[PDB]
């Protein structure tokens, strides 16, 4: 049909293969996977359709995948995400990859289309970040919903996504929370954020983080990241939230907590880590200190309202990709990250390999276990057995050399659980 | 029947009842309890037998019980641990409590049994720290199992016990675990001994922790937070684990993680926060640096071989109550501190008040709900709803100052999620 | 003449002689200062008159003088500092000290006044702290000036008032500033309040320090250090500076700086680290959130305006020793620590034994100096030089167990400096 | 004589002019120092010869200078640390600037000759960073020495290297070190690469921080930065010193000391801010595991032996610019980063645009008082004055909104110094 593949430069897989070759050595528990199922190739039979972020992680993923026996057509679930010589890497690789960085809304939708259908049939797999490509096919191509034997969600949103679907029943094929495995989640969005937040910032700004105010919005895993991150480098972390769990931590933290309305006026760097609309809006712009740097990492664009700054603003200056300076009316400028989306992933390269070796892990497991063993997962949204959770976590282990220790039959006994065996209640939150 | 109360000196009442002024201001939680079920009573006609250390806090936390219309006995479930001006405090304000520092094994169980009787009948009603008083009723007292409306547990070997008592059927009456609540342990484990350790290791020996290898057993919510005390005043911390997830975490915070068996060698100051017997054996002690200082901070005294201790050392001298310098054959001292025991409540006072405000205000939920609403919680254990927990965290937000903010109908709508009802979903980690 | 020495119970040297052993073990730059001067006695013929807190540490270093041939008579330089175990053992070992905690103005001087006179003659050494022994004999006692040989401080305001002596003429004697060596200053000042600050707040009053927002004035080492102690605890730390530099610096860590004007009304907890008068006011006090904590760590007592307290508030009351509290007009409680005095020394034990041997064996090194190569300091105020300073650090290296690296020839040759001589210019700050 | 200048494209102008818009609103010094001199002109007559990195910081400083009246011909002093934008910029401006990225030793060396002769004759003032301009005049142009008025070295080695020339008498022009200047050194040095290590390490090689063990050679101003940095991320870092002082400060700060020689078989990532050669050599390189990132931030490449990779490694990958990848006879890589240069300036930008301004500030006050008092200044190396040094420091208390306090009379009277005149000794280290 379509073509095989479209990438931004073919000319760029050299120089991700090698990209590729490093970021293998950073990611154990991928490689781990390799190493015992490349033989007994437990996805052989699979057609995974994947919509995530076309990065150099997501390709050690994709290979991965398909080391495993899996048929796959990947493409990003960010016009903006993509890693150009990482899609080029993976579409000489024979790979059919439909991405690249700065595509338009129309070409994104393209490129979801793209995946849909293999060579002997269309998708029996999907394997998601964000929820557009399950949120397509449920909406859009409901006729390949029951051809699909499992879903794989990654993210706060999407997950949380699903579980309204299926409140709603609306789910129709069965999905597994993979962004709430321990492994992932602790690790992932706050590991992963508190290193490539300043990443992108910096980047972008070259800004010097210390001794400025640095306004974050949400105290979850991913502000916990970014708060630790700003926090670290000598700025003035102020902290919004909604729930008072998640403020209370902040504030044992040493956080002052307060709301928008009145930080805005003190900040000098905003994050917005909230998975929800109107952080901040025209009334907090207007009130921002000359030449504020607002951003935001949270999964959507909804957060921050860049369409009040593109119509309010006396004029917008791009200074380069991804960063832009509107001046106010009041004469104040404001700096504007990655048109308000992503900006670890806009403006820098995402996460490190290391903590998304956590998560693809976490992944491959998912896609193995909806794959290998249906009839454990009924229409709805599960998450991964412990066992699973522990095991992601012990793969990366060794390339830290840490030394776990082993329970005595002795101790074993009176703590009452196994050497091996889950070491926590279902309850736990690490 | 006995005596009315028995206590080490009731002459301390006045300065305990100081202490208890100022606590009170500092524990928002309960006195909000007080403020809205002070005229209700809500405990009417409830006879709680109470077993958790006598503290300040625990003092304002028994008149709190009494001020919503209950009837208490109370004892302290650690013969080192009693705080003699505020137990003094509270004998003298008619509460009969029978608890003193420095009982034997023998006072000890003499007290609980104190607790069991009351003047219109036995308890209907347990607060336990420990299980010490749920174990003793359970197996000593079966009579009187009936006549028990519920159990209140709040450590986490307690209530490890608990489900293990379910898990077998020995389980007679509806138990609530609250140490689980998010409010309790990611505050008073965590939170607390982080404050708290330094404390006791401090009073106890006045070593300086800057520059020295601490070697922290476990790095579960108390590991976690000594970790970082210790880590904050100069301290290179090394931590062992069995837990690969709880080992990854710590090296992801920059902690070297090994085994006792290599960490013995090296470290300057021992912490046992695990949960289980033989941490630190003979084998550990023989490798130790001169003067190494060696605590338990995990609730019992099962962690620390101290009987080797006693039947290996060339000699022991007594520094000052709960601190021993052993002198070792190989010609190296070590420093016990609380024969074993908690170091934070046997060597300085226990937690904070705030955060023990967490914790109590948590426990003060729990009587209401097991007295109030009994067939809400059939035998076995349970969890403390969301809702509660969040309000316990939203009745100290106050206090700090805390500014926190309400989503919108439209945000609350896009979130899926009401204004108020809870944030997160009951996999949340937090 | 008079008693040979009187401290608060005699019947405490057993006990303070058992913390003198620990704390031994603990200031390996005392022992080796005792290891290799105990045989040549370079300080005989030495009669030192004292003015020093009278602490476990002072124990130790006075017991290192006399090892060294020194004969020396003792006081504290503070009337809530001395540690009355430790004077006990000193006392008890033949050394007239004429110290004890809770002192009066009055009996304050007539100690000093005991250390004047040896049993063949008056004193002909000072080692001073505070400037109170050598401002006594300079404008009391002129007559013994000249048989004085030389002066040893070691307190940053001490050493300031002997800069000022100098500048107008009126030192008549040798002195050192001890305080201003690299490993007493950035050490002692900075490290020591760092671990001591808390538990003087702690011992008082058992407060929470996370959550709570911490007021510190002055950010130099004593502010550095205590901003730093409650930065690690989770209090939000607010800063107040004179000092454009000193202020940058703050705010480069991430501290807000304002003036206490405006801090005042915010503050949970104050800390006042200045070296001068009128840090806390009335205007001030009548600000304070109920119940703040207040306290000064900077050598003397002139920086809280107490007398205001005491002659404005509505009631005090007195917690316990050297904790009072305040009911204002306001209606709001304040809560004084050791009546405006220092809070590490008089609230708790001062800081700890391996921090003050690098400032004491800086102080027994500036005593042989000035006693044994007397005309190596002309009349005003003298460093000791870098090769003792780093001497003095490579002492404590090993019990931490640090591996010094060795230039090799070449490299010493390329960097062009010796292999052991001074390996920083005298500018440099370290 | 030659052309006007000479830079990779000038095409970079207009994206490095707004990239300079965006710097100066972020350098209050330089441009407080511009809104105060611009008129006035003090350096109208002078012909500045700069040899700094030319960067988008570099810029502003040129720019600044000739705002102040004064002729500039600039070149940068690394052959990677150029930032063509920043230069095509400067160029397009009408300033001669002769540098670009990726020299060769050969042109490095025609770009310093070119700024040696201006229109109305040869240089008159150095401003130098690392002593290459002002060792090549004395060495090679001595005819020039006469002619001109001064010297402005702001590196740690340059700086070395002048007092070095004096004391043997070869430096022949007044020379002051900017270096040394509280607010540069501090602040510049430590602050600058705490913020701009990670960043080249991460713009290379993209690697995850946390759960590596990163080697800091040095624990000076740099090597104080780095080990912060990489502390902040979860890295566990290892510290190698030759000075007990800085040795010391290391541990009390919870990092252990070894020697390379040990630390190089557990390092994961390296890092020199060693101020001399040697300092990982191949025996080192021979133990480092897998894939170590090795860098050097010192500013010269003479810290790592990088000869010894390319003339022993069984071959040598380049994974792009400044990144190489050597396999090791023993089968291991080794990353090596910016071919042994500036790490942070040759894989990233250099250090952030505020703390340069601190710098910038101090180099453009001694350019004013060389040039403008030159009879304040004999041949020799010289420092700022302290008010100067408070000036610069205060200029940038504005952007970040910090309040400083003013001594009152009483206050200014008691601690014996002006309300405004410097507020500390000569010796005071901040
Ligand atoms: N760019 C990335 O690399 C990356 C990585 C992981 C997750 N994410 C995304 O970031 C978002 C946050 O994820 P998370 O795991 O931390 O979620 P989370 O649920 O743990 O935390 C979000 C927090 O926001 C708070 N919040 C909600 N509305 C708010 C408001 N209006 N004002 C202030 N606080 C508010 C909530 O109380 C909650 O604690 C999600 O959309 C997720 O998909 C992005
Ligand atoms: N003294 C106090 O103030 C205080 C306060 C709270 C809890 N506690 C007690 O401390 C203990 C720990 O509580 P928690 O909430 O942190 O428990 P936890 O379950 O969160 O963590 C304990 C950790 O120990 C690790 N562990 C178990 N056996 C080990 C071994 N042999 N070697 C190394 N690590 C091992 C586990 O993997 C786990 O992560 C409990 O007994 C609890 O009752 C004391
Ligand atoms: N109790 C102890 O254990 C202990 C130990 C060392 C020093 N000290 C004492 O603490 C004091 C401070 O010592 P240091 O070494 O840190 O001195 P320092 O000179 O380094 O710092 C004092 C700081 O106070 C700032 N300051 C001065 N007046 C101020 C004001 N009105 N408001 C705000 N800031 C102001 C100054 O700019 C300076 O940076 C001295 O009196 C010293 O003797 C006490
Ligand atoms: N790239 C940059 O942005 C940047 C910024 C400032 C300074 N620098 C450069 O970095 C270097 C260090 O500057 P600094 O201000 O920190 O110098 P510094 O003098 O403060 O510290 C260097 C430290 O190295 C230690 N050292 C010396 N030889 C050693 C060895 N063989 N092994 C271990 N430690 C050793 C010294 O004892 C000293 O403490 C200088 O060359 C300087 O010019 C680079
Ligand atoms: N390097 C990378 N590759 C792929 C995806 C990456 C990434 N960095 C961040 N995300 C985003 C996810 O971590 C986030 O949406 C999630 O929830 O896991
Ligand atoms: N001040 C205090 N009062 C009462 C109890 C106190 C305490 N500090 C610590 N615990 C121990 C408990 O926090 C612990 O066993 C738990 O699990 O909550
Ligand atoms: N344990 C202790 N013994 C003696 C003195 C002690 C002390 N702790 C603090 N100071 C105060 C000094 O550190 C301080 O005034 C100084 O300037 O050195
Ligand atoms: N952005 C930048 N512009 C110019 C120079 C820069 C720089 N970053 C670091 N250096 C290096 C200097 O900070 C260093 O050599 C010094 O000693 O000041």
């Amino acid at each position: 049909d379509k073509l095989p593949y479209k990438v931004a430069d073919i000319g760029l897989a050299a120089w991700g293969r090698k990209a590729l070759d490093i970021a293998e050595n950073e990611m154990p528990g991928l490689m781990r996977m390799r190493e015992m199922y490349s033989a007994s190739k437990p996805l052989k039979g699979a057609r995974i359709a994947g919509c995530l972020h076309m990065t150099v992680e997501t390709a050690v993923l994709i290979e991965t995948l398909v080391a495993l026996g899996a048929e796959v057509r990947w493409s990003s679930c960010n016009i903006f995400s993509t890693q150009d010589h990482a899609a080029a890497a993976i579409a000489k690789a024979g790979i059919p990859v439909f991405a690249w960085k700065g595509e338009t809304d129309e070409e994104y939708l393209w490129c979801i289309e793209q995946t849909l259908h293999f060579k002997d049939g269309p998708l029996n797999m999907i394997l998601d970040d964000g929820g557009d490509l399950t949120n397509l096919i449920h909406t859009k191509h409901p006729q390949l919903l029951s051809g699909i034997r499992g879903i794989s969600e990654e993210t706060t949103t999407g997950v949380h996504n699903l579980y309204k679907m299926m409140a709603n029943g609306i789910l129709k094929v069965p999905a597994i929370n993979v962004n709430d495995s321990v492994t992932k989640s602790k690790f992932d969005n706050l590991y992963g954020c508190r290193e490539s937040l300043i990443d992108g910032i910096k980047r972008a700004t070259d800004v010097m983080i210390a001794g400025k105010v640095a306004v974050v919005a949400g105290y979850g895993d991913v502000g916990k990241g970014c708060a630790q991150a700003l926090r670290g480098f000598g700025a003035r972390v102020i902290i919004t939230e909604i729930d008072p769990i998640n403020a209370l931590q902040a504030a044992m933290e040493g956080y002052e907590v307060t709301t928008m309305d009145e930080a805005c006026k003190e900040g000098n760097i905003f994050v917005t880590t909230t998975g929800c609309v109107d952080i901040i809006l025209g009334r907090h712009f207007e009130q921002m200190k000359d030449d504020a740097i607002v951003c935001n990492i949270g999964h959507f664009d909804v957060e921050i309202d860049v369409k009040w700054l593109n119509e309010n603003a006396v004029e917008k200056v791009n200074i380069k990709p991804q960063v832009d300076r509107y001046l106010l009316k009041n004469g104040h400028r404001i700096i504007l990250l990655a048109e308000g989306r992503l900006v670890n992933l806009g403006c820098a390269m995402g996460h490190p390999s290391f903590v998304m070796s956590n998560s693809f892990t976490n992944q491959v497991m998912a896609q193995i276990e909806l794959w290998t063993h249906p009839d454990k997962y009924p229409v709805g949204v599960h998450f991964l057995p412990k066992k699973l959770d522990e095991a992601v976590a012990e793969a990366h282990l060794g390339k830290l050399n840490v030394k776990l220790t082993k329970l005595t039959e002795k101790q074993a006994q009176y703590l009452g659980m196994p050497i091996n065996g889950p070491f926590k209640p279902d309850h736990y939150r690490y």
